[PDB]
């Protein structure tokens, strides 16, 4: 019988090489099979596939182990997803706007783009090997499996309307932002005073304020007896800051934040642009670059440079 001899692996890095049957589809002898994204499970083998590399599902507990060890993860739908997504996001354009490696627009990705061009200005150290790996290339243009991991590990599909901030906070879990810790002190004139300390993730991003400087000398919060109390940041150790709230009208000035996210749309539907601050005020649409020396839109999340912040009160 004519054969050929694929590799099969689940993380590109360590491949198996196995003999197949022409006459016996990939499904039936290694079950859910991909190549470059595309589901091949229901297609018998081809002379072309010789010595290519075959995504397979993780069935033995080696294969579990190995897929663990590069994406950190023990979803057994995580590679279908991701190769689901690859397929699309490999037909993707990712040109180089700025010095900045965005999305040309494609099944409504505009929160994806806004989400790339904002991990490109932020210090974030991924910890599974295949979100290093990937946004290692997505830098230098190659980010079409950086772009379907997001989505993979976000549970979101090609073509499904997503939030940036939502998106951060997926992608902040498989980051290591164990050294970041917030301070933070509520101060109410009848219950008294209190202070409370985050760590990791919650140190990083809040919703309630897009000004950074507000959040230094205080924000109204509702308590338990009644009272507006004043929340105030105390102490802040952290490479950045993330301020988000709802999309209202927003003034973006040069030099007092890194990147801002612009969202106009109801909840749940709408389009998202990206705002960085550099030479001047730039707005990234995708492939879209506009300059502008001052900014007003709605603006739901502003990103900050920090290093260490200790409030003087
Ligand atoms: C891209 C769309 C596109 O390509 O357009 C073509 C021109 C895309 O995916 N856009 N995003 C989108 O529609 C948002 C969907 C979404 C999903 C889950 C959760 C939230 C949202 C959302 O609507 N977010 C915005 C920022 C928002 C608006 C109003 C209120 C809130 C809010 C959050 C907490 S309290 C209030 C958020
Ligand atoms: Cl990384
Ligand atoms: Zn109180």
């Amino acid at each position: 019988v004519r054969t050929i001899k694929v590799f099969t692996t689940v993380d590109n890095i360590n491949l198996h090489t196995q003999v197949v049957d022409m006459s016996m589809t990939y499904g039936q002898q290694f079950g859910p099979t991909y190549l470059d994204g595309a589901d091949v499970t229901k297609i018998k083998p081809h002379n072309s596939h010789e010595g290519k590399t075959f995504y397979v599902l993780p069935n033995d507990d080696t294969l579990r182990v190995e897929a663990f060890e590069y994406y950190h993860t023990t979803d057994p739908s995580f590679l279908g997803r991701y190769m689901s997504a690859l397929n699309h996001t490999k037909k993707w354009k990712y040109p180089q706007v700025n010095g900045l490696t965005s999305i040309k627009w494609a099944d409504n990705n505009c929160y994806l783009a806004t989400a790339l061009l904002t991990l490109q200005q932020i210090e974030l150290k991924f910890n599974p090997p295949a979100l290093q790996d990937a946004y290692y290339r997505a830098r230098a243009g190659e980010a079409a499996n950086f772009c379907a991991l997001i989505l993979a590990y976000c549970n979101k599909t090609v073509g499904e309307l997503g939030d940036v901030r939502e998106t951060m906070s997926y992608l902040f879990q498989h980051a290591n932002l164990d050294s970041c810790k917030r301070v933070l002190n509520v101060v109410c004139k009848t219950c008294g005073q209190q202070q409370t300390t985050l760590k990791g993730v919650e140190a990083v991003m809040y919703m309630g304020t897009l000004s950074y400087e507000q959040f230094k000398k205080g924000v109204q919060i509702p308590c338990t007896c009644g009272k507006q109390a004043t929340k105030y940041l105390v102490q802040q150790e952290s490479p950045f800051v993330m301020m988000s709230a709802p999309p209202a009208q927003y003034e973006l000035k040069h030099g007092t934040f890194t990147c801002a996210s612009e969202y106009t749309g109801n909840y749940q539907c709408g389009h998202y642009k990206h705002i960085t601050s550099k030479e001047t005020l730039y707005c990234i649409d995708g492939a879209l670059l506009t300059k502008s020396s001052e900014y007003k839109g709605p603006i739901t999340d502003v990103f900050y440079k920090e290093n260490s912040y200790t409030t003087t009160i």
